[PDB]
């Protein structure tokens, strides 16, 4: 394919431009990143994962039999902040739904002491999860959109120090989209900061010939954004890079 990488950074870069945000997009092919966008220094600035933490949580709980994967954590019944949050799930139902009372139940099973144990075990971004176990995900934990690239790269090849197992079950959980043959899996993130929000996506595309290409899309999210935008431009993204 003979677009120049000139034309392809403008494409991609117009793509962030066109929904008026600041952002990156890295891209892992084997060793070597690639940062494109609207907003490149983004790449090795620091924001909380917020619900990208997801993944590890999971990997944690699981590995520590916290949980299983076909455990029902039961609504409480109490008013939670969207009503499809209102509702009995699995940890890959709650995955999906980004669905934080979940999680917070499963990092106070798994319990504060463990929980900075396995956190500076797995180098996971600054690696500061301080003294709030059920929110930490508001500060003081912090990561780089490189560091999360190369964390869901590490996930998708299944490095990260935990079981084999425990990993293939939490990469299940993160099935988004097929298109074409190509599977993106992924988890998003929505943080509110300091002055602004972050947006994410991480994750990896496992192409049919099984090669697994990691990403990190990074952005502001501003008010009346909806959190598919996140999706729409990493889909148009990766579609011009032709990964999937
Ligand atoms: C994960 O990112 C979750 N996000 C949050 O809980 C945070 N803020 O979310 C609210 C205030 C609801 C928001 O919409 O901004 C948050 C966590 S740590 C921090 N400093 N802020 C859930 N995830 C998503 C997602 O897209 O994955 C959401 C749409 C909101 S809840």
């Amino acid at each position: 394919m003979h677009i120049s990488s000139q034309q392809h950074e403008k494409a991609i870069k117009s793509y962030f431009d066109e929904a008026q945000t600041q952002g990156v997009i890295i891209i892992k092919e084997g060793k070597n990143l690639s940062t494109y966008g609207n907003a490149l220094a983004r790449a090795n600035k620091e924001y909380v994962p917020a619900s990208t933490f997801k993944m590890l949580n999971a990997l944690i709980g699981l590995e520590n039999h916290k949980a299983t994967t076909n455990e029902i954590f039961k609504w409480d019944g109490k008013k939670r902040t969207y009503p499809m949050w209102e509702k009995d799930m699995t940890l890959g139902e709650a995955m999906a739904l980004s669905a934080d009372p979940v999680y917070q139940e499963l990092a106070r099973r798994t319990g504060l002491e463990l929980m900075q144990k396995e956190v500076k075990r797995v180098n996971f971004g600054n690696t500061n999860i301080g003294t709030q176990v059920d929110n930490f995900w508001v500060g003081p934990l912090k990561i780089t959109p490189v560091q999360e690239v190369n964390f869901a790269d590490d996930l998708a090849h299944n490095r990260l120090p935990f079981k084999l197992e425990t990993q293939e079950e939490v990469k299940k959980m993160l099935l988004i989209k097929e298109v074409n043959g190509s599977k993106i899996y992924a988890k998003s993130g929505w943080g509110m900061g300091v002055t602004s929000q972050v947006g994410w996506l991480t994750g990896w595309v496992e192409q049919a010939n099984g090669k697994k290409i990691p990403f990190s899309l990074n952005l502001e999210m501003k008010e009346g954004m909806s959190g598919s935008i996140r999706n729409e431009i990493t889909y148009k993204s990766l579609e011009n890079l032709g990964i999937i």
